[PDB]
């Protein structure tokens, strides 16, 4: 499609992150409002998730089975919360700096963007230790992606670039994205094509695999964007920050 849509979503102060779940059901991080709120596919009427205790949240992600992970930013933590829970778990890292961008991949693996330590973590499922993940010279990274392949992706925000691992990989790739201004958010699809939101230019860019040319998706009037997430049918949605909504291009 090249004509976008407005999310049915009211009350959003400066949303931050955005996930969504093989339903369609999309979570958005209302970060000004120290919230959660998910609207499923088909709804005009959001929930906000039983989450407690939240302060300035930013990365959101949803696992297979429809848990739900919050990177709260303020509070130097990663929470979850099981589909249908009213009781959350405090995921056990350590020494997280200012986190931002969270991620899990298949296996429940969990990656967090520790962006005051300049590094990226994870803590396996059923875990208490976590690994640094061997990136080299990042820079106040923010977003984070994982893919079905274990690739994970990082938009190392300070050098305007965005680098990937591959799993068990010691060797990291900065992807060839062009002409970026202070990048956010990342995604990646089931075709590994990754999608990465533009902050400083307004827009949201995007590199299929095997390519070198990216492509910017036509979004219009986004005002310092921030997360991205694409569902699999190819659904791109893009936390439109600057304008308190939260957007979506079909196909
Ligand atoms: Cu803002
Ligand atoms: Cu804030
Ligand atoms: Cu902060
Ligand atoms: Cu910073
Ligand atoms: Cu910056
Ligand atoms: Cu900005």
């Amino acid at each position: 499609s090249n004509t976008q849509t407005v999310l049915p979503f009211t009350g959003l102060n400066t949303p931050s992150g955005v996930a969504v779940d093989s339903a369609g059901t999309v979570y958005v991080t209302d970060h000004g409002n120290n919230r959660v709120v998910k609207l499923a596919a088909g709804s005009n009427t959001q929930t906000v998730l039983p989450f407690t205790g939240l302060n300035t949240p930013s990365g959101v992600a949803v696992d297979s089975a429809g848990t739900v992970y919050v990177t709260d930013h303020g509070n130097n933590r990663v929470v979850k919360l099981a589909a249908g829970s009213n009781t959350q778990t405090v995921l056990p890292f350590t020494g997280l700096n200012t986190p931002s961008g969270v991620a899990v991949d298949s296996a429940g693996t969990v990656y967090v963007t520790d962006h005051g330590n300049n590094r990226v973590v994870k803590l396996a499922a059923g875990s208490n230790t976590q690994t640094v993940l061997p990136f080299t010279g990042l820079n106040t990274p923010s977003g984070v992606a994982v893919d079905s392949a274990g690739t994970v992706y990082v938009t190392d925000h300070g050098n305007n670039r965005v680098v990937k691992l591959a799993a068990g990989s010691n060797t990291q790739t900065v992807l060839p994205f062009t002409g970026l201004n202070t990048p956010s958010g990342v995604a990646v699809d089931s075709a590994g094509t990754v999608y990465v939101t533009d902050h400083g230019n307004n827009r949201v860019v995007k590199l299929a695999a095997g390519s070198n040319t990216q492509t910017v998706l036509p979004f219009t009037g986004l005002n310092t964007p921030s997360g991205v997430a694409v569902d699999s049918a190819g659904t791109v949605y893009v936390t439109d920050h600057g304008n308190n909504r939260v957007v979506k291009l079909a196909a």
